[PDB]
């Protein structure tokens, strides 16, 4: 996260941290006790067994008593997903295994089934375990930017005309960088307590203007989420 603030402890117990071989590789959020949702773009070339899901975190190198660490059962990638757009760049983890829910581990809603996405202005904010600057630098625990929806044309502008229509963008509210970066991906945009955006892609300098963050405007996969969750009820 850039332009950001390090979050008081389990204050967004639906973080999600998608480790892969030990280090912390991408965002995600607990949708339901055995669901995360995350970027499919995560996933890419990835052998499953060597990723974990920890919930409950904070400082990702502390074996916290609040984390709860799972093994992924399955992956199911959006069936239209497209690499080199990031087209439908969203992904469903299931558990090996149901979180125990309590202060430091809960659920993110998801916006309607028919929601539209939120409009240019709408204050958000977007959470991360990704670097707080163009040095590589991690952060020392969850941190959160502040940020707002940004005109989706204008954004495609600025994209020299790439985005489909199932993505959103935002912009800080003020002259300061803020969005955010690498390893920030798969994580939620909440915006009025609903997982509006999914971190997807950003240009080379995080948080800047020219090049504006870009989600997967979840409002949109919210029927394909639930179908999937359903059809994978019994097993
Ligand atoms: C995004 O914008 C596209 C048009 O972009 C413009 O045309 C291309 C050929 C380049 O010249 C580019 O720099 C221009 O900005 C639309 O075709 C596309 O439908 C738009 N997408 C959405 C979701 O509105
Ligand atoms: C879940 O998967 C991980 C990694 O494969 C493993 O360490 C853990 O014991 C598994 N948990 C259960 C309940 O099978």
């Amino acid at each position: 996260i850039i332009g950001g603030h390090e979050v008081t402890p389990h204050s967004r117990p639906y973080m999600a941290s998608v480790r892969f071989g030990g280090q912390h590789h991408c965002g995600g959020f607990l949708l339901r006790a055995r669901w995360v949702v995350s970027a499919a773009h995560c996933f890419s070339h990835r052998d499953l067994r060597t990723g974990l899901v920890v919930l409950g975190a904070h400082v990702l190198s502390t074996a916290e008593p609040t984390q709860q660490v799972f093994g992924i059962d399955a992956l199911t990638t959006h069936p239209d997903y497209h690499p080199m757009t990031h087209a439908n760049d969203i992904c469903l983890l299931r558990l090996n295994g149901s979180a125990v829910l309590g202060p430091a581990v809960g659920l993110l809603r998801l916006p309607g089934r028919r929601a539209r996405p939120p409009t240019a202005g709408t204050r958000c904010r977007v959470a991360g375990w990704g670097f707080v600057s163009d040095f590589e630098e991690l952060p020392p625990g969850l941190m959160e930017a502040k940020v707002r929806v940004l005109d989706p044309d204008v954004c495609n502008s600025s994209w020299k005309g790439h985005l489909t229509l199932t993505m959103l963008c935002t912009r800080s509210g003020d002259s300061h960088r803020r969005g955010f970066c690498s390893a920030d991906s798969g994580g939620p945009l909440v915006c009025r307590n609903r997982a509006h955006g999914l971190v997807s892609f950003s240009g080379l300098w995080c948080g800047d203007p020219k090049t504006p963050d870009v989600y997967t405007q979840v409002s949109a996969f919210v029927a394909w989420i639930w179908d999937v969750v359903r059809r994978s009820s019994p097993q």
